[PDB]
C-alpha cells in the first residue's frame, strides 16, 4: 500500500508513496516515481500496510521497474549498513552500488547487439557493379570476410547510410545473437607448482572454505602470493562457485589478465576503467546470473553480484586506492570484509607490507595469517652540512653517474604533491617542534608562520635555526619543483622521464633517470634499472601525518625488490638528515614487519589507529575564516551529545594540510552512534562539508 522510496539525493531519508492495487513490488527493486513536477528512479527501501506523511500528499508510483530485488539480500543489508556506518545518504549509497544505465531506469537484461553481414547473395555478386556507389563496395569488401558490429562502424570509413543502402538491394542484412561452463569446467590435472608453504596455505583455506575467515596472505615479493589464489580459485570453481578478485586502480594490466585467462577453462569478467556502460551491465548480469566464473576489477567490483560468490580476494590489501576520496567515502577492504562475512565465504588478502590496520587485525582474533618465504645492497647518507643539487648530494650524484655512464637506469622517489612539510636546519637537523605537545610543526610558508595540528599553537618562521645559528632552514616534503629542471643541466642529454600513472623508451634501456612518486603495479617491472634513490626520507619521519613513516615503509619495501631482479645488482640509496633515527633503523636491518611491530606499539602509545577510530569533518569555506567558527559550533554540539565517557577526544578546527575536526575514540561502535546523533540534529545553517569515516588523510 504504501513504499518507502530511497532517491540520489543528498538528504539522508526515504520519500513516501502509494502503492497502486496490482503493482507487485518487493523492497530492492527500482521504480519511476514523480518528484515535483518532473519525473525520477528510485530504490523501494521498504514497503509498509502503515502510515507515514500526510496521507493525502501522497502521489502514487508510475512504474516498477523490477520484479525481483536489484541487490541481493546480503548486499542489500551490507549497503544498508554502511550508509549508516559512513553516515551516507542511503539513496546516494543504493545508486551509487548499481550500474549508470540501472541507475537511469533501464531495463536489467542484456541489450541485444546488431551486426551487418553479407547475405547469400552478397557473397556471390559481380564486383563490378558498385564499381560507381562510392562506399558500398568497401562496405560489402568487408562484409564478405566476416560480420560487422554496429558499435564498430564508427570505426571504419564506411557508415550506417553506406550499409543500409546495401541492405535496400539485398546485399547486407541485420541480425544478433543469443553458456554453461560448469559442465566440462576441467579442475585441470595434477601439474603440483605448489611448494610447502604454498600448498599449506592453500590447505588451509580450504579447509574452512564452507564458512567465513579473513586471511592475509603476507608474504614477499615473488614468494608467489598469486599463485596461491590461483589454486584457491580452481577449488571454488571446482564447487561450481564464483570468485572476486581485487586488485589496485593500477593493477589490471595486460599480463594479469592474461595470467587469469589462460589458467582457468571457465569465464573471466573484467571490470577495467575503458568498459562503457553496455559492457559495464553485461559483465553485472553476467555476474548476477552466475555466467562469470571469475570478477576481476579494482575498487567498485565490490557491489557486483553473485548468484553463488565462494571466495574474495584482494590482491595488494594495503593500497590506497581501495579507499574512495570522493562523495560516498567508503574503504573496500572493510566492506569486503563485511561481505565476507554475511555471505559466510572467505576473503584473502594479500599484501607483501601489510596496513598496521590488518597486522593488528591479526594480531588480535579478527584475521588468521598465512606466510609465504623464499641481494640487494642500501647505503644511508647523511644531507648534514651537504651542497645540494637539485635535492641530490654529491655522494648520490658521483653513484649515479657511476651508474648512467654503465648505460643502465636509475629511479628517483618524491613525496608526491600538495603535502604541507617540516622544517629543519640542514646543518645541524634541529626539527621545529610544538614546545606544548612533542609534535613536529607544520611549514605554512604562504601563510608565513608554523602551525601545530596536534594542539592549536601560533608561531612565525625563524630565520636562523635557534639551535645553532644557521640560516639554512629547509622544508622537507617537497618535491613538485619540477626536478627535471635541475636535472638536465646536472645531467647533460640524459633522458628524463615520469612512472606516475607512449612511454615504451624506458623499455629501451640506457641511461635514463625515472621519477616516481607512488607505489608500483603489481607485475611491471624496471630491469634495466640498477640504482633507486628515495630522495625527502625526512619527509616521511617528520610529517604531521601519524601514516607516513607506514607509507615510507611500504613504498621502501616495494621497491627494494625491484632493482633490476635476479639479473644485475641493485643499489639502494636513501638521503636523510638523521640516519640514525630509530624507526628508519628497524626498517632498514629488520624489514617491515619489525618496523610495523614498534610502529604498532607507538600507535597505542599515541592512542592512535588502530588503536582508536578516526573521524574527519573537513569544511570548504571561501571566506578563509569564519569557517572555523562553524567547526566550532559542531565541535559544541559534539561534546554534551549523550555519550561523553571522557573517552571521546575532539581536536577543534585546525587548517588541513580548507579547515578540519578530528573526532577520537576507543570503540568504533561508540564513535559511530556519538556522530549518529550530532548529524541528526543541525542548528546552524550550512553555507560552507564533508564526513570522513575511518580517513587515510592522503
Ligand atoms: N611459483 C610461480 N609460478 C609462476 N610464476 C611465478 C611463481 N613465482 C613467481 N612468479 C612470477 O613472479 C612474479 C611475482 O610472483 P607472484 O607469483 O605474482 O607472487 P606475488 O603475488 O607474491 O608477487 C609474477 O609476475 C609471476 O609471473
Ligand atoms: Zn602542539
Ligand atoms: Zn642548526
Amino acid at each position: 500500500s504504501v513504499a518507502h522510496v530511497a532517491l540520489p539525493v543528498p538528504l539522508p531519508r526515504t520519500f513516501d508513496y502509494l502503492l497502486p492495487e496490482g503493482m507487485a513490488v518487493k523492497a530492492g527493486c527500482r521504480v519511476r516515481v514523480p518528484f515535483g513536477k518532473q519525473e525520477r528512479i528510485g530504490i523501494v527501501a521498504a514497503v509498509s500496510e502503515r502510515s507515514e506523511l500526510p496521507l493525502d500528499e501522497l502521489k502514487p508510483v508510475a512504474e516498477a521497474l523490477d520484479d525481483e530485488p536489484v541487490f541481493s539480500t546480503t548486499v542489500w543489508r551490507l549497503l544498508m549498513w554502511a550508509a549508516e556506518y559512513y553516515h551516507h545518504p542511503i539513496g546516494d549509497v543504493l545508486f551509487h552500488a548499481l550500474p549508470v544505465m540501472l541507475r537511469q531506469g533501464k531495463p536489467a537484461s542484456a541489450t541485444p547487439l546488431w551486426y551487418w553481414f553479407a547475405t547469400e547473395q552478397g557473397q556471390v555478386v559481380d564486383l563490378n557493379g558498385l564499381k560507381r556507389s562510392r562506399k558500398q563496395q568497401q562496405a560489402l569488401a568487408a562484409l564478405r570476410q566476416g560480420k560487422i558490429w554496429r558499435h564498430q562502424v564508427g570505426e571504419l570509413e564506411f557508415n550506417e547510410a553506406a550499409l543500409q543502402a546495401l541492405r535496400g538491394k539485398g546485399l547486407a542484412e541485420l541480425a544478433c545473437e543469443a553458456t554453461d561452463w560448469r559442465s566440462a569446467y576441467s579442475v585441470a590435472g595434477e601439474r603440483l607448482r605448489l611448494n610447502t608453504e604454498q600448498a599449506t596455505a592453500v590447505g588451509a583455506i580450504h579447509s574452512a572454505a564452507d564458512r567465513f575467515s579473513a586471511w592475509l596472505l603476507a608474504g614477499i615479493t615473488g614468494s608467489g602470493k598469486t599463485e596461491v589464489y590461483l589454486s584457491v580459485l580452481e577449488n571454488v570453481l571446482a564447487q561450481g562457485r564464483q570468485a572476486l578478485v581485487m586488485v589496485p586502480e593500477i593493477g589490471l594490466t595486460p599480463q594479469t589478465i592474461a595470467r587469469f585467462r589462460q589458467r582457468f577453462n571457465a569465464p573471466v569478467e573484467v571490470l577495467h576503467s575503458g568498459l562503457n556502460d553496455s559492457e559495464r551491465l553485461s559483465a553485472w548480469l553476467k555476474a548476477k546470473n552466475g555466467e562469470a566464473a571469475i570478477v576481476i576489477g579494482t575498487r567498485s567490483s565490490l557491489f557486483t553480484p553473485f548468484k553463488d560468490l565462494g571466495v574474495i580476494v584482494i590482491d595488494e590489501e594495503h593500497d590506497s586506492s581501495y579507499k574512495q576520496q570522493e562523495g560516498w567515502r567508503y574503504h573496500a577492504r572493510d566492506l569486503a570484509v563485511w561481505r565476507a562475512h554475511s555471505e559466510q565465504i572467505p576473503i584473502i588478502l594479500g599484501s607483501a607490507t601489510p596496513a598496521l590496520e590488518t597486522l593488528h587485525n591479526v594480531r588480535q582474533g579478527k584475521y588468521r595469517q598465512l606466510t609465504l618465504s623464499k641481494p640487494a645492497q642500501q647505503h644511508v647518507l647523511d644531507l648534514k652540512g651537504q651542497p645540494l643539487q637539485a635535492g641530490l648530494s654529491p655522494a648520490l650524484i658521483s653513484r649515479m653517474r657511476q651508474h648512467l655512464q654503465a648505460d643502465n637506469q636509475v629511479i628517483l622517489f618524491l613525496n608526491r604533491r600538495g603535502f604541507a612539510p617540516a622544517l629543519l636546519c640542514h646543518d645541524c637537523g634541529w626539527i621545529a617542534e610544538c614546545p606544548r605537545c612533542d609534535s613536529y610543526y607544520t611549514l605554512h610558508q604562504a601563510q608565513h608562520h608554523l602551525r601545530c595540528h596536534h594542539c592549536d599553537s601560533q608561531r612565525p618562521i625563524p630565520r636562523q635555526c635557534p639551535s645553532c645559528g644557521s640560516t639554512h632552514l629547509v622544508p622537507v616534503g617537497i618535491g613538485t619543483e619540477q626536478l627535471e629542471q635541475a636535472l638536465a643541466p646536472l645531467f647533460p642529454e640524459v633522458p628524463i622521464s615520469r612512472i606516475d600513472r607512449h612511454l615504451a623508451a624506458v623499455h629501451r634501456g640506457g641511461a635514463r633517470i625515472l621519477i616516481g612518486t607512488q607505489m608500483l603495479a603489481k607485475g611491471h617491472h624496471f630491469p634495466d634499472v640498477t640504482l633507486v634513490s628515495l630522495l625527502d626520507v625526512d619527509g616521511a619521519l617528520f610529517s604531521a601525518d601519524f601514516r607516513s613513516a607506514e607509507r615510507f615503509a611500504q613504498l621502501y619495501t616495494q621497491v627494494s625488490g625491484r632493482a633490476g631482479r635476479a639479473g644485475k645488482q641493485g643499489e639502494v640509496i636513501l638521503q636523510t638528515h638523521h640516519p640514525e633515527h630509530p624507526l628508519l633503523q628497524t626498517l632498514l636491518y629488520k624489514g617491515y614487519d619489525a618496523f610495523a611491530e614498534q610502529a604498532l606499539a607507538e600507535r597505542q602509545t599515541m592512542q592512535l589507529p588502530p588503536w582508536t577510530s578516526h573521524v574527519l569533518i573537513r569544511a570548504e569555506d571561501h571566506n578563509n575564516q569564519q569557517a572555523p567558527l562553524f567547526l566550532q559550533q559542531l565541535r559544541n554540539l559534539l561534546q554534551a551529545s549523550p555519550l561523553a565517557d571522557e573517552k571521546l577526544w575532539v581536536l577543534g578546527p585546525v587548517p588541513a594540510l580548507r579547515w578540519q575536526i578530528l573526532l577520537q575514540h576507543p570503540s568504533r561502535v561508540r564513535l559511530q552512534h556519538i556522530v549518529s546523533g550530532t548529524l541528526a540534529l543541525i542548528n546552524t545553517l550550512p553555507e560552507a562539508w564533508v564526513l570522513d569515516v575511518d580517513p587515510i588523510e592522503g
